[PDB]
């Protein structure tokens, strides 16, 4: 039994949902952010990351359906603070999995965290240009 | 866990609320669905009962709460067609718990349907003027 709305997927105290299309991380936040409901203090937001489990449960989820190269967007982000990953939702930073030589902040321009498709979903940063399937995290506040 | 918004309970697939005031039936039904939230596609609404679970689980959230005689309001009524009663939820009327003798239209001008407090809530019809107490409940559309 599960109390996530249809389309969404119930893990822990959270519900979860991929989308399978390709798109710059600021439209993800948004429409991640579209799916909130404030009568019913849901907040919705990309997804943010906070053990090894919950790590796991959405590598799996995307990759259970999309079987393309490529990478998640997810809710961690330097953008206000230039070194300093943070996540959207204003969740604490615990849980990392930084993939080697990463975050490197490439050519000063990339202030953006996403999984890649490999190593259990191992994090990159990256640009305001670079595209990527995402992540909405329901948080019932 | 569960993934219910605060303050409501989770049981089976649907979320619960019990406010302890007393209102009519319109003012309980409009009082519900103002929680419903369009982007999850989540309604609120007046409690429709299809199971004896159903019944004894709202009945006992209800009675832990709210000790004094009187009723709860449910979501069923017969405005539209006289004796054959509707949950304002859209789902169908299968189970019923119809108290002895009702629903018996008093006066003729009963069209809402309550539990009382005592035989497990066994269900009466009351008038739009009757007031009591009243539960909500959400669906995942
Ligand atoms: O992998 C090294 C480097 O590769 C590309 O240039 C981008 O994906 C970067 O974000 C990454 O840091
Ligand atoms: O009128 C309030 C209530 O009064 C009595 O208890 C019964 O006649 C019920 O059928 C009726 O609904
Ligand atoms: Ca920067
Ligand atoms: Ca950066
Ligand atoms: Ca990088
Ligand atoms: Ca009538
Ligand atoms: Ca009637
Ligand atoms: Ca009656």
């Amino acid at each position: 039994m599960n109390q996530c709305p249809t389309d969404w997927e119930a893990e822990g105290d959270h519900c979860y949902r991929f989308f399978n299309t390709l798109t710059t991380w600021e439209n993800a936040h948004h429409e991640c952010v579209s799916y909130s409901c404030s009568t019913l203090n849901v907040r919705s937001d990309l997804v943010s990351v906070h053990s090894a489990a919950e790590q796991a449960y959405v590598f799996n989820y995307w990759r259970g359906i999309d079987s393309q190269a490529g990478q998640l967007w997810i809710g961690l982000y330097d953008k206000y603070n230039e070194g300093d990953f943070i996540w959207t939702d204003g969740s604490k930073v615990g849980y990392t999995k930084w993939a080697g030589g990463e975050p490197n902040n490439h050519n000063n321009a990339e202030d953006y965290g996403q999984f890649r498709h490999t190593e259990g979903g191992a994090w990159n940063d990256n640009s305001a240009a670079a595209q990527a399937k995402y992540m909405c995290k329901l948080t019932f506040e």
